[PDB]
């Protein structure tokens, strides 16, 4: 199978000179290289990536670092960064809260985490914007089952608190 | 498939920078898109609207949201601008009839507001030409059974109108 | 089926500027678009015209108006220069004839008209270049039965007429 | 099917501006435009024709004249000149020899001629560069048996003389 | 087959000029030529590799020197060094270590040498960053049975290694 | 069949405008039309060149003369040189060893010339780079059987005699 590499070039645009940016470019782009082409197996993901970046035999992945398109951002982030020990998780997803959401930050940090609900959703609360969203927020994660469903109920929670207090990604509003 | 994306935006151009500025760009581009690539599920509608936007300015839909070209241009405008932006829309509607006509201004604001006829009519009728043809066009648009049948009949409705009067598209006399 | 707009758009080039010139421009243009890629159903038609006039909501067409390449050049012509009333189609044939020559003028102002015959006939007959070519077509024509036979057949005895005296399009001569 | 347009016109080039032009332009880059796609079926000369030429020109042609690219050649002479090819063919094949050199001229010579070699081989024998290359040459067609064989042969032996002289295609000497 | 040569031409880029470079630039811009098309037989590799280069007689593979990508890079390697470049490849490897670290340089390193991971080993060795990242390095590689399995499970190791004591790629302090 | 001549003329360039300088112009770019599209017959070997030569001089090659893309170089040389073109032939081999060095003149010269071992064997005899480098060749040719042999092994034989002396290309010390 031939990847259209001419086609995801005009969408996708030239990748960032500082390489630590890589990885969170790459994120905002996945909607739309899966436009142009549906990717579906690991295989392709890899190609794909591979493709884009270029001579960067550094950030080259492979067919185990590419099953979602989270794997990947998270394998080009300790490429680009290095391995934090857990007492660094803080300050790191409080880097990305800055730039990109609270939203960009769960699914990174989750990654990063091994999936550590309690971690996570711990150095979050740190950062939502307001004293009334924070409690919000939890009044609606506390109507839940278990710490399973917390986790996969989290995003769509914070975006409905932000709806009422109208708020757009980045906690500024509209 | 593959979404040939080169040259889709060959023939629409470069989208905005402007994130305020993307759902009116999309509503003008939408016959130019829908002609190059045919588009049946809402699932394609979704493909070919992430791929035109281009990531880069940070605004996805999903395919609930894609049913229909005019459903996908309202929730857009809804996500830059707040909701019940009645004041916005007023505004926005404004500014093309004094370039583009009263029909266009018609076709624009019912994709923005997500067909609310009762809404976008009230808009157009004071940007409307005349006092005479304000009277005249609401005549005709009385006598259509329901809301449903107003909303279909009403560029057909006010170019008969003009036609009488010897007007052109932007409201000036042909004479 | 998806329309190959980036060849359609090497052979066929740039549309006008100036909107007004577009009717014409893409009557000139459709034996290259039928070269191309051949367009069979009004369907087509439509989606083809859609891509190559691009971004511009307001010279966009239906799959109804463009059932022949002449039916969907009439109608860009109204859009672009506005519905006029039936005493002034003398000052709009004799426009086309000194741009474009009898041929075009007869099937656009046929279309324009319903084609009513007595009319358009009447009208272009006047423009004729020179005294030679009026009597020898009429004789042509009143050798027919039908008057429905006798617009079936106008625009092939006129080019015939021409070939005798070897005239080109505008009916200047050809050396 | 899609003719590819892309291929053909990278070989052929733009045509002239000059409508005198056309029909000799056409005549010798016929050759090539076979070669890249090889046209079969009349329908489809006609759609290469007439996607080539390109609209802004305003010569067109229907399936009926392009059974073979020699009736194609004809029929936009008699539109551009005004005259038929038969009227002044010394005049034109002399034009081609001072321009593209004898080779071209026969081959171009004989489409405008109808297949006719006795007269165009008289007429080229005139316009051959040296008083020697005219003996050699013809002592070679004379091998050849039947007039036809002689027809098909022409520009082998031509060549085969012009390299023992030591002469390139436009007849000049190559040191 | 049909290769895209264009596509692969515009990932890779232009090969450099100084043929001494060319080694290295083709063992960077594999993964990306293996990810736009899925070369699979040693034919194609050669055809692939010998476009690019695109008119350097002299660096021409043959399909005997192209079973995979490894080994066409350590043919051009020698017939741009010479036969045991035992101090080249020390300076090659010490330029790659100082820019982007060991682990870039293990994988350029082992192509350059045809797999030799007796000698890369070597080199490498002396540029780890402290007495103590060797010691522990070595310890593991150790308990690999043989030495191919070393080569397999080194890279890996290395990082282990660096997590530990709190070094990045590029061999510095994140703490 | 389509002769896809948009594709290969990317990849080839333009054809210069001097009708000399087509021949060794069309035998560099050999392998790279090779690459693009597979010529597999005289036919298309005829046709690919017609079309990238298009609209010069009557350079117009048959398929009698296009079995090896040797043979249609060789032809157009004689076109754009004359019948025996000698004195040229050993200007232009003359002028390839001293920009690019012996293997490139040999092989090349070989092209223009009609595989003649016995000319371009003499005028690249003159140069190779020393008195050691002749003694060694010679006693590998002279071990060779035929001539036909000795004029496809040459190349074999003379990159042997420069890796154990440590030459380059050039035939400069490494």
């Amino acid at each position: 199978t031939v990847i259209p590499i001419q086609h995801i070039r005009s969408v996708t645009g030239e990748p960032p000179r500082n390489p630590r940016e890589i990885p969170i470019w790459l994120g905002r782009n996945a909607p739309a290289i899966d436009g142009v082409f549906p990717v579906t197996t690991p295989d392709l993901r890899c190609r794909i990536i591979n493709a884009i970046l270029g001579g960067n035999i550094g950030l080259s992945l492979t067919p185990g670092d590419c099953l979602t398109w989270d794997s990947a951002v998270a394998t080009l982030f300790i490429r680009t960064h290095g391995t934090f020990p857990m007492h660094q998780l803080g300050n790191v997803i409080k880097g990305i809260v800055d730039q990109e959401g609270v939203a960009t930050a769960y699914t990174l940090g989750m990654m990063l985490s091994g999936q550590n609900y309690q971690l996570v959703s711990g150095i979050i609360r740190g950062y939502l914007p307001g004293q009334a969203v924070v409690t919000a927020l939890q009044q609606r994660l506390d109507q839940e089952i278990d710490d399973q469903t917390r986790a996969e109920t989290f995003i769509q929670h914070l975006n409905a608190v932000y709806e009422i207090l109208g708020l757009n990604a980045r906690g500024q509003s509209i």
